[PDB]
């Protein structure tokens, strides 16, 4: 019936449009009633006008009265500042705006800009007016990226510009998504990911390794998403919740390593296949220049979700060589409006276990670093130092060179030209500053045992006078014997060196 003008507050919810797509046009308001009056002409002049002819924020055109009495017949232009919701990244959109005048006895729709002055229709003024908003087609298209675009047009309801009725305000929100954009971006890949654990032996065998990948999760909309799905899976699939580098020349041999994801505050601890779901509510964003995965282009910074993914590895007696892994990571961000799908990252993971060699007691228990000949005053003769010996390899492939560093001697402590030879034999073998190769087939290696331990080997050391026949000078006697295991074309070695000592007493 009749209408009062006034001020009103109105919402419009637009999409959610995908960026993909050209947007369509969008009606904000349809020949929406702002006046009327049956039995008086009042309402003959409705008139629209912005805030201001040229800033922005809440809607820029004629912001004053119409130059004459003569209708401006057509469309207003308005350009509006749209803001996004998260990144406050700021866009100007067009907005087209049209009045009409309502008649009792006639009808005469011509669109009016908004500012226009009044017309008679078959000799009769108004009774009143409709005001009508749209976005144009392709309006969309001009938004730099996925996010939620809020805007909130306003317009003064007047006569002429001493008259005011109120004020229409309009909150325009747009939920833009760019579903083909979403992506792991990882800022140091742009494609072929890898790192390596890095491992280093800290002793008895443990090797100890760590390494980050940093990476940012992008849901195609300024991090709008409520929550993420995140999934770290290793194409190692034993069910349980571990993941394994393995031996790229002996897949029957693995390394284990955990997975920790830093996440823009949050710590996550990752097992294989567990789906991670997170709040984003409380994750801090960041700002990075990621491109289009294909169409359509994104040309400007948007905010992500960034992470650290730290990879650890504390392992035990592991074969030597080149491991190698991979880690699919999937994600999907909540689109809880429509069928949101999955993106994935891979990352190749290698380690390398450094190769070593130990020779203990057969007992696992260390060789002594000092030995002492027991001499026999009836015979003339000292006795031998025997223990049987195991090489400890995490190469058992490889054969197993030893040899003395030097040629050794029991030298009389208080007389250096006074000197018995030390002789020296491990696994059957007279040693030398030569040295001999035993090869790995010949050293007993236990494939149902355990990885890397030899077969028993004697080690002996003895020593006698320098000429034979005689007895050994009386004094108290030392020397070094420095027993050097080299592997083999892996240049890596081993030194025991055993301080070896003998007392002559005087004939008296
Ligand atoms: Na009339």
């Amino acid at each position: 019936a009749d209408k009062n003008p006034g001020s009103e507050n109105m919402t419009n919810t637009i999409g959610p449009h995908d960026r993909g797509g050209s947007s369509p046009i969008y009606n904000i308001l349809n020949s929406y009633l702002t006046a009327y009056n049956g039995s008086h002409h009042l309402y003959d002049r409705m008139s629209f006008l912005c805030l201001s002819s040229q800033n922005t924020l809440n809607g820029a055109c004629p912001s004053s009265d119409a130059p004459g009495t003569a209708t401006i017949d057509g469309e207003t232009n308005i350009t509006l500042q749209f803001t996004e919701k998260r990144s406050l990244i700021k866009r100007e959109l067009q907005i087209k705006g049209y009045k009409q005048f309502l008649f009792k006895n006639a009808n005469c729709p011509s669109k009016l800009a908004l500012n226009s002055s009044h017309f008679q229709c078959n000799r009769e003024q108004a009774s009143g007016a409709t005001l009508s908003l749209y976005i144009p087609a392709g309006e969309l298209n001009k938004l730099p990226f996925g996010g939620v675009w809020n805007a909130v047009l306003k317009l003064n309801v007047k006569r002429r510009y001493d008259t005011t009725y109120g004020t229409y305000t309009i909150n325009i929100t747009v939920n833009l998504t760019d579903k083909g954009n979403i992506q792991i971006w990882l800022p140091q890949f742009k494609s072929n990911a890898r790192v390596d654990l890095n491992l280093r032996p800290t002793g008895g065998g443990t090797y100890i390794g760590r390494n980050s990948v940093d990476m940012c999760f992008y849901d195609g909309y300024s991090t709008n998403s409520s929550s993420l799905e995140i999934r770290f899976q290793d194409d190692n699939s034993k069910s349980d919740g571990k993941f394994y580098l393995k031996k790229i020349n002996d897949d029957s041999k693995e390394l284990v390593y955990t997975l920790s994801l830093l996440l823009a505050g949050k710590n996550l601890t990752p097992t294989n296949g567990q789906a991670l779901n997170i709040n984003t509510a409380s994750l801090e964003t960041n700002w990075n220049r990621i491109t289009a995965v294909t169409m359509p282009e994104i040309s400007v910074p948007v905010l992500c979700w960034p992470g650290r993914l730290q990879l650890d590895a504390k392992v035990k007696n592991p074969e030597a060589g080149q491991y190698m892994g991979n880690i699919k990571i999937t994600f999907t961000p909540s689109s809880q409006t429509l069928d949101n799908k999955q993106v994935e990252k891979n990352i190749t993971v290698t380690a390398s276990v450094d190769p070593v060699i130990d020779l203990l007691q057969a007992d696992g228990n260390a060789l002594p670093s000092a030995v002492k000949l027991a001499y026999s005053p009836a015979s003339k003769t000292f006795e031998s130092y025997r223990v049987m010996t195991q090489v400890h390899t995490n190469d058992a492939t490889k054969k197993v060179i030893v040899k003395l560093a030097d040629t050794p001697q029991l030298t009389d402590v208080l007389n250096s030209t006074v000197q018995m030879p030390i002789s020296v034999s491990w696994g059957g073998q007279v040693l030398s500053t030569t040295a001999k190769e035993f090869e790995a087939a010949a050293l007993g290696y236990s494939a149902s045992g355990v990885n890397g331990v030899s077969s028993s080997q004697e080690l002996v050391i003895s020593a006698a006078p320098s000429t034979a026949g005689t007895a050994p000078t009386a004094g108290n006697y030392s020397g070094v014997v420095s027993l050097v295991m080299t592997l083999g074309s892996d240049n890596k070695q081993v030194e025991k060196n055993i301080t070896v000592t003998a007392s002559v007493d005087p004939v008296i």
